[PDB]
Parts: structure tokens; sequence; C-alpha cells
């Protein structure tokens, strides 16, 4: 059971958090009293979040800003926030290329950029916070969505990127239970959020019902406090009877008997 | 005698029931060629009288293969050596194999980058490259292909892993990029749905197999009954022939029992009138 005083105090990371989700959580932790390091490319937007979270209670807020094309600037963007809190409890991996709805026809160089920014990035945003999550038994929480579990048509470098992020998340995960590294990885499903980005891309096209993002944002800290795998978050009650593969939390335990990681 | 015959081997059954001679005279491009699987799939096409065009980046391995499929009955064999790093080898490659071959009827996309089984730790380079040469070459290449086999109602055939389906450890960077060809796949799957493509894209789960660089990587670490390379490479030509969209091949009757995903399936289908393309068609 979830209780907002599990972030007092906490010192965390929010990436993307110039506006929608990203923003939402960096709102919720200052109102629950954590340390929080926001990041996104507007510096000016980034700005007003970092003086809008001081007003609602944060403990100390601060803003790095640059792109996560730029796997020095990740790298370096971590340290930095670090030496700011003294520390690291907690990273939202939340950011994401800008992107659009259509059919896939020759844009390789949209399908590398979503993987290097939605992919690519947090692999290195890990490795560089790898060491003081350990020194704090921290979490790892990395915002995905259905299209990061299923297929749709019109997001197909998107949805390859989302994938990716299961395929080596859950892979390290299964390394750091046995290896004994403390830190808890926490994988976002979302269905589709109420976002001003997603509900200009998807208008006339998509007619879900779209979920509150400010609900959403919660979703995703509790996930991470608690410590749980997966986040399952979506409008539809069908939705999240069919999202959950039991069959492959199986088939893992049962290939778990074949290892020796000595 | 050929320009006074004509007809067509996929009749009543066809979907469910293969045929060696549904690959006889078809234009075949396989990657990762010059041993493996991608060199046993090659031997098969060869035995079914198939027009072959390999790679990999060994000239004289590649070449090896070439002679063996014309010994094997290949009606054509070809190779062209290079590296799947390189976008433009990777584009360049399959105008050359569709200029030789006169055409493209399957695109057999098996090549990966050297790896070996590891702890993850901070090896990114590791991880972009298993990205670029997993995934995007894939990427490039099917683009590359895509008129020759729109014009021969063709398919494509996407190699896989059961490390692209489930997660282990040890394989991190790989995983990713065998999870991202699901994602990609499934996603331009829907769209040719729509649009009217009618080009097959099969993506082949499978397990362990006793090819020589997964056993020497695996030694002393996964104790794992390995599947025969050579089954392997029929039941990858099997799915591909029979446009099946998945194939899952694996040593374990457990795990052929627990890989499927109904509910994927159903989520995907409860999707599918969720949106209105029609500014797309
Ligand atoms: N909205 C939905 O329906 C939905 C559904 C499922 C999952 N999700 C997931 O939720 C997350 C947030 O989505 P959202 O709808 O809140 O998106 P959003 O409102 O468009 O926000 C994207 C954030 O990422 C930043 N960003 C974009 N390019 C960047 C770059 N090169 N470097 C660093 N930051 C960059 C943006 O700020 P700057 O432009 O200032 O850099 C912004 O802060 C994403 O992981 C997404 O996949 C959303
Ligand atoms: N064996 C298994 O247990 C297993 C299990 C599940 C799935 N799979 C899948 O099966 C497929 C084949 O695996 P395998 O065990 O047969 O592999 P393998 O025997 O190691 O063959 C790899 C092939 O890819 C080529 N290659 C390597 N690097 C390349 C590069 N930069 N550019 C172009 N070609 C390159 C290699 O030749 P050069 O070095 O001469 O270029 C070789 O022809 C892969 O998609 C793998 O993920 C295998
Ligand atoms: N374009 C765009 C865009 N802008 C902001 C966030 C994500 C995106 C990417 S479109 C997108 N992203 C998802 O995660 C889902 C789900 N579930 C869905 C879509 C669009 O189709 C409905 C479901
Ligand atoms: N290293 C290596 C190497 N060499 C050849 C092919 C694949 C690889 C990559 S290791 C690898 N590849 C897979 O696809 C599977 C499955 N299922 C598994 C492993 C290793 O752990 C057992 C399961």
């Amino acid at each position: 059971e979830f209780r907002p005083e599990m972030l007092q105090g906490k010192k965390v990371i929010v990436t993307g958090a110039s506006k929608g989700i990203g923003r939402e959580m960096a709102y919720h932790l200052a109102k629950m009293g954590a340390h929080v390091v926001v990041t996104a490319r507007s510096k000016e937007t980034l700005q007003k979040v970092v003086s809008h979270c001081l007003e609602l209670g944060a403990a100390s807020a601060h803003y790095i800003a640059g792109t996560m094309e730029d796997m020095t600037f990740a790298e370096q963007f971590v340290a930095q926030a670090g030496k700011l809190m003294g520390g690291l409890d907690m990273l939202i991996l939340n950011h994401i290329t800008n992107t659009s709805l259509n059919l896939f026809h020759d844009d390789i160089h949209h399908v590398r950029k979503s993987m290097e920014v939605n992919f690519l990035s947090y692999v290195v945003l890990t490795v560089a916070a790898l060491p003081m999550l350990k020194q704090s038994n921290g979490s790892i929480v990395v915002v995905s969505s259905l299209a990061g579990k299923v297929a749709y048509p019109m997001v197909a470098a998107y949805s390859a990127s989302k994938f990716a992020l299961d395929g080596f998340f859950s892979s390290i995960r299964k390394e750091y239970s046995v290896s004994r590294v403390n830190v808890s990885i926490t994988l976002c499903v979302l269905g589709l959020i109420d976002t001003e980005t997603a509900m200009k891309a998807v208008s006339g096209i998509v007619h879900m019902q779209a979920a509150p993002k400010e609900e959403c944002a919660l979703e995703i800290i509790k996930g991470g406090a608690l410590r749980q795998e997966e986040v399952y978050y979506d409008s539809s009650r069908w939705t999240t009877l069919l999202i959950r593969n039991p069959c492959r939390k199986i088939l893992e335990e049962l290939y778990s008997t074949s290892y020796n990681m000595d």
C-alpha cells in the first residue's frame, strides 16, 4: 500500500519533465516533499516547472536543460543532478523524441532517432545513475506503453523503441536479482493519456478513451515507490484484463533452472 | 519448356501443408549465410531448386557456400560480401541481389553482430552496435526490398529468438534488439494489412540451436538442450513459404506449449477497430 510519505526527502530525477506526464510527476513529487532534478530541452519551461515545484512544497528543485540525443549530455546530467542532491534514490526515465502517427515507408532517420532517444539514452542514464542507486538501494522507473507490449499500426519506430526497453530492462532485472544488486526496475505500461501532445497527434485517427495525465503520473510514482516490476494503467477494464502475460513469467521461471551465473 | 509452362503451386491446403516444390524457382536472399542457421537455410533452398543470393562479411566462406548450393541443385547461386554495420552496403546489396536474380520473392533476415554471454555493466558500444546490426539493418534491407516484394507478392522472414519474447539474463543488448524486431515488424504487418500490401512478414522465435557459435558461447554457463540447426533452418523456410505470422521452434515441448500469447492477439483485435486510417489508405 502506497503512502505519500514514501517520497518525503527522496532524491528523484525526472526526464521529459517540461510537459505532459513528466511535468505531472515532478508536481506530485514536489507535493510529497521530494528533492527533484528535472530535465528536457526547454530551459524556459523547465524554469517554470521548478518554480512551481518549490511553491508545491519540494524539499529542493533544480533543472538542467539539454538533449537526450547527446549521450555525453545524458552521462554528465546524472553526475550533476547527483551532485546537486547529494545522491539519488529514484531515476524516472520518461522522455521520448517527437513523433506522429504515420505509415512507415522509408524514414530510417526517424527509426534510428527513436532508438537513440527513447532507448539508448535510457541505458546511458542507467549506467551513469547505477553507482548512486546501489548506494541508496534505489529504483529505476522506465515509462513505456501498451505499444511496448502489443503491436499497433502508425507507430512502428516508437513501438520498436518501447519493446526494446522491455527486452533490455527485463534482462538486467534478472541479472540484478542473481548479482544481489538491490536496485528495483519498474516498467510502466501505459495506455492512451490525455497529454496535449498525444491528443493533438491522435485527433481524428484514434478514438480510444484517454486516461487523465495527473492520475497516470501518480500511478508511475507509486509503482516505483513500491518496487513493483510492472505498472499497468489504462482507461479500459478489458485492456487491464488482457495485458498481463502470466505464461511469460512461468517460462522465465522454468528457464531459471538452467543457469550457472557464477 | 519454361516459356510453354505456367501455373501455381499454392492451391488448396497450401496455407497449412508445406511442399519443397513451393520454393522451386523462387528468388531468395539469405543474410548471415556463411555459417550456422543461415548456411543451413541456403542449403535447403538449393535442394529445393531456388535462386539464392547469400551474404555475410567472409568472402572465402561465402564462396564455399555458393559452390555447395550449386552442387545441391540451386537454380542459381551468388554471394555479395559486406558488413551490415554499413547501411549503404545493406541498401546497395538488395539492389545488386535483385539485379542478379531478376527480382525477389523472399527476404530472409538472419545475421546478428558477434556477441557473448556477460552481465551488463557499461558496454554501451555493444548495445548500440547490437541495435544497428540486429535491428536497424533489417529495416534498411526491408525498405530496399519492398518494391520487388510488392511486385512478386513476396515474403519477409525475420529470424528472432525466445530472448525476443521473454527476458533472459546475460544477453541484455541482444534481447533488446530482438524485442525491437517484434515491435517494428508486427506494427508494419498491421499497416500492410490496411494499405493492401501483399507482402507477408514471418517472425521466427527460436530457442537454443546447436550452431558452433552458440555452443561455444553457452559452454559452462547455460545448461539447456540445443535443437538441431538443419531442422531449425527448414522450419524457418516452411513458415515463410506458408506466409505464417510466427514460427516457434524449440527443443522443449513446454516452451512450445507456453510461448504463444493469445491475450496479445485478442487485445490487438480489440484495438483494430479503435482507429480511422482512411487518410492513410
Ligand atoms: N501520452 C500518451 O498517450 C502516452 C501513452 C503511453 C505512454 N506514454 C509515455 O509517457 C511518456 C511521456 O509522454 P507524454 O505524452 O507526456 O509526452 P510529451 O507531453 O510530448 O512530453 C515529452 C517530454 O520529453 C521531452 N523531450 C522530447 N525530445 C527530447 C529530447 N531530444 N531530449 C530530452 N527531452 C526530450 C519534451 O520536452 P522538450 O521538447 O522541452 O525537450 C517533454 O518534456 C513517454 O515515455 C511516452 O512514451 C505516453
Ligand atoms: N544459435 C542459437 O542458439 C540461436 C537461438 C535463437 C535465435 N538465433 C538466431 O539465429 C540467427 C543465426 O544465428 P547463428 O547461431 O546461426 O549465428 P552464427 O552461426 O554465429 O552466424 C552469424 C552469421 O551472421 C554473419 N555476420 C556476423 N556479423 C555480421 C556483420 N557485421 N555483417 C553481416 N553479417 C554478419 C556471420 O558471418 P561473418 O562473420 O562472415 O560476417 C554469419 O554468417 C540469428 O538471428 C540468431 O539471433 C540463434
Ligand atoms: N505521436 C505521438 C505521441 N505523443 C505523445 C506520446 C506518445 C505518442 C506516440 S502515439 C501512441 N503512443 C502510445 O503510447 C499509445 C499507447 N498505448 C498509443 C499511441 C497512438 O495510438 C493509440 C495508442
Ligand atoms: N553469444 C551468442 C550467440 N550466438 C549465436 C546465436 C545467438 C547468440 C546470443 S546468446 C542466446 N541467444 C538466444 O537466441 C537464446 C535463446 N532462445 C539464448 C541465448 C543464450 O542463453 C540461452 C538462450
